[PDB]
């Protein structure tokens, strides 16, 4: 999927994808955006831990946590509690949007 | 695709899709959400005109226009000018999120 | 997914999807191909049983089984044992292809 | 997309994709299968030309052509003229299947 909803996480090795774009939460704790085999953007935190996870929070903050639950990296966009989405777009941009402004209200459970 | 970006338009017959979920801008001008063949939600504007288009605007408003550019239906969520997305989620909810809070800034043209 | 591989089955209510096309193994045992809410093709086995499952076999035969395990519909294309695929194509055609003629051999699990 | 239909061509820089898998016809004439940034398989024709194209033929042959239309690589599976598909599978295998054994005959265009 190319969307990471608030309240969800990407475990080590999991990623967002779109066309030839891959945004993966690597094993070495480096969160990289690849265009095929070319690294376009990264948090540059590789080697700072092992088996990190990416968290899209309900406060709007995108945080990379180590297994001890320590913030290795963050987008620093925390604040208003609500519904946010982190999207790996078709234009290669990875953007955080929120909060929800309108909804049909047809969600399931 | 399941995302409609601000500045984009869905022409009559065009839709957003996810699994068995289809959010379509019908030729009768009724914007409907179907679960397989079952209509789950609609604007109930069918028959009000012909060949409408759905537009996700930069003001945050999702508007159904007819060929003459007369608004047939609107989410009425206009406001801050910016970047918004309209998503047909995996939970079957259609939500508008915005504006953008953060971005890797790795887009290409 | 738009592909059903040999050795795989679609349980009741499960489907193959592509754009607005939905190929679903319904609870009433009718196997229908939908284009939005319009029934484009069906096995016409609706009501013959309940809770059927669709099986794409390793002999190339696509069979619909009822809970008692008796076939109620089949493509009748059983033949050479091997690898086959049932695809819901972008042109709206549902085709069975096989067997495999070549492969990179880069498979994993 | 993850499927290349017989009669279709992938120009240089064009690819098949699925998850973190990318099957790309590069500009250097090398046809590589990547798992994220790691090359899992290649035709090894890099540097033999420029701006090559990949063709899934109706005779079942998957061929890499140069700008002058000279074959630079092929699966060597040319045979009976029919309908074939080259699929980048979910198991990470790239396989050619054919010919078509059955169809619903619900295609357009
Ligand atoms: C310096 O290497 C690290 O950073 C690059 C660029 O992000 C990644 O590709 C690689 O896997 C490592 O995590
Ligand atoms: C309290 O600080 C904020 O940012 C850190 C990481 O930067 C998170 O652990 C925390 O949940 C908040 O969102
Ligand atoms: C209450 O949660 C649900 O609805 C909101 C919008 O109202 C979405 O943001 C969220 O993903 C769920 O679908
Ligand atoms: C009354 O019918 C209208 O509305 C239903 C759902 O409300 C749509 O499925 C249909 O195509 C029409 O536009
Ligand atoms: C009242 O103005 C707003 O709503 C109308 C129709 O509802 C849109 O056409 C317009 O662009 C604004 O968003
Ligand atoms: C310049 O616009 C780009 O960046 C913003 C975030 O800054 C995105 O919302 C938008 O869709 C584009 O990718
Ligand atoms: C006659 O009703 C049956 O067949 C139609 C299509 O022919 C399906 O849409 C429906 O679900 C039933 O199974
Ligand atoms: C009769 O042999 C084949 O046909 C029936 C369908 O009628 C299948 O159940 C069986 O497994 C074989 O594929
Ligand atoms: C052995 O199975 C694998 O290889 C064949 C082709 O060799 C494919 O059809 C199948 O899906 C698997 O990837
Ligand atoms: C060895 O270099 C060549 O082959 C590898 C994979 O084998 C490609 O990644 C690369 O772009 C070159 O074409
Ligand atoms: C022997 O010919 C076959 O293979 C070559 C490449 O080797 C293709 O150009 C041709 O169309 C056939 O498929
Ligand atoms: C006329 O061709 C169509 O039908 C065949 C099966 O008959 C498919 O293989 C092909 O892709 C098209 O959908």
């Amino acid at each position: 999927d190319n969307i990471l909803y608030s309240g969800e996480t990407l475990s080590t090795g999991e990623f967002l994808n779109y066309g030839s774009f891959v945004f993966i939460m690597q094993e070495d704790c480096n969160l990289v955006l690849y265009d095929v085999d070319k690294p376009i953007w990264a948090t540059n935190t590789g080697g700072l831990s092992r088996s990190c996870f990416l968290s899209m929070q309900t406060d709007g903050n995108l945080v990379v946590y180590n297994p001890s639950n320590k913030p290795i990296w963050a987008s620093n966009t925390g604040g208003q509690n609500g519904n946010y989405v982190c999207i790996l777009q078709k234009d290669r941009n990875v953007v955080i949007y929120g909060t929800d402004r309108w909804a049909t209200g047809t969600h399931t459970g």
